[PDB]
């Protein structure tokens, strides 16, 4: 089953080291409940410490594995309504067809897209069509993989402006507990990442970024240490001397609390320091 | 055991209806852990949504029931250090002696007090002495109780200014699931409260406040409904049309999450609305 990850998921494990475990400047509550009928609910809510912009949301998910059907309804505090229809492994295998819609009964605006995915051995393909105010826009991504090596191309195109708006390449290589990933976005932005699971308890990642049109280089070191099986500690630092720390505790299987802090170097009296609270409830 | 509550606790059950279950404008984390050695830890931390003033704290508590000894150490983010010593039921019974101290290694300031309590049938007494910059200040409270009826007097006195700074009376009456409380503070502020446990699930409270020097009257209605044994819902409204709502869920015995909101009447585009998150962890 050498079925590659989709282009968007290349370098995921390293990104997850750098990004989850943290939640600076926000307080977050995510609740996944389940009714007797089998339809499940997700209610998210987040608040910025500065803007005081509270966002709320409810999602309702209904499944029918027999037809490969997922039906999702979405509500948020912007009064925006969403509806998603997934049809997997029916028109063919393994082909996934998706219809996504959004509508806002205040501003009248209405948007939609048709997503398509095709998973197989050595090949993971995708083609989306976004219908909006300046539509349509065609997205296409392709990833081939054989024996650890990975090769991907991502592309987007405004049909109206007759203009290519995305042109990205990716080369990857995994040897199990070690991932290497590189990308070239628009012939301008160059990126690289390295994931390494050194021990049972220690995970480690490294970020690199550079662009022509400058001698500008940004890079980062990240790590995640699994104290016991119910507690975890993340830490990271970049070349701007921003130090991130995070600590996540599963109080009970299903309930995760997360504390995070961002500390600027060097500072005491004058620095942009941030805190973060995150709570995940799974019932 | 008709041992009355202390003056500060008169009307507690009604106050608890009105006040806990809510946490407007704050996010709060309280953690009560316990070491093998028997010494217990409390770490609190709260953050205002506006001022962005994060406060942190650690308290360490060591006991020795055999001598009636409680020894508490306190640390906070203001770098203020605290130390409390409790000696109960030793000099006599039931007499409690308390030494409280605080010191700030930044501003050099240092404060302390000697608290004394005397519990008995029909009588609950208290006398504190605060040593500060303008010290000392003597506090005294007395509550007598017989067959539901309650009578209390509270008093404070600056010995330096030779000035009485507190003169309060209280009359109460309880008939089990019904409490009535009234107070006269400084001959100016008049207050009253009524608690009523109507059902197993429904608790109810009413607040009243008036002062001479005005025709100013403020009052409030409060209620707490026990949905199931692990969930609870609070609501309240005053005469300024401020509507409070709160919902607390014990996810597991020991873990309580609390959501609260304050809604102004009448408003949509222009009103001071507040949210609140509170989390209690007991391990
Ligand atoms: C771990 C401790 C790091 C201290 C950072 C505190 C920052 C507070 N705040 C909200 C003002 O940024
Ligand atoms: C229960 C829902 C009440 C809505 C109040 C939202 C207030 C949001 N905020 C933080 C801006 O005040």
């Amino acid at each position: 089953m050498a079925v590659p990850p989709a282009y968007a998921d290349l370098g995921k494990s390293a990104k997850d080291i750098f990004n989850k475990g943290y939640g600076f400047g926000m307080v977050k509550l995510d609740v996944k409940t389940k009714s007797a009928s089998g339809v499940e609910f997700k209610t998210s809510g987040s608040s910025n410490t500065d803007t005081s912009k509270v966002v709320g949301s409810l999602e309702t998910k209904y499944k029918r594995s027999e037809y490969g059907l997922t039906f999702t309804e979405k509500w948020n505090t912007d009064n925006t309504l969403g509806t998603e229809i997934n049809i997997e492994d029916q028109i063919a295998k393994g082909l996934k067809l998706t219809f996504d819609t959004t509508f806002s009964p205040n501003t009248g605006k209405k948007s939609g897209k048709v997503k398509t995915a095709y998973k197989r051995e050595f090949v993971n393909l995708g083609c989306d069509v976004d219908f909006d105010f300046a539509g349509p826009t065609i997205h296409g991504a392709a990833v081939v993989g054989y024996e650890g090596w990975l090769a991907g191309y991502q592309m987007s195109f405004d049909t109206a402006k007759s203009k290519m708006t995305q042109n990205n390449f990716a080369v990857g290589y995994k040897t199990g507990d070690f991932q290497l990933h590189t990308n070239v976005n628009d012939g301008s932005e160059f990126g690289g990442s390295i994931y390494q699971k050194v021990s049972d308890k220690l995970e480690t990642a490294v970020n690199l970024a550079w662009t022509a049109g400058s001698n500008s280089t940004r890079f980062g070191i990240a790590a995640k240490y699994q104290l016991d099986k119910d507690a975890s500690i993340s830490a990271k630092v970049n070349n701007t001397s921003l130090v991130g720390v995070g600590y996540t505790q599963s109080l009970r299987p299903g309930i995760k609390l997360t504390l995070s802090a961002l500390v600027d170097g060097k500072s005491i009296n004058s620095g942009g320091h941030k805190l973060g609270l995150g709570l995940e409830l799974e019932a």
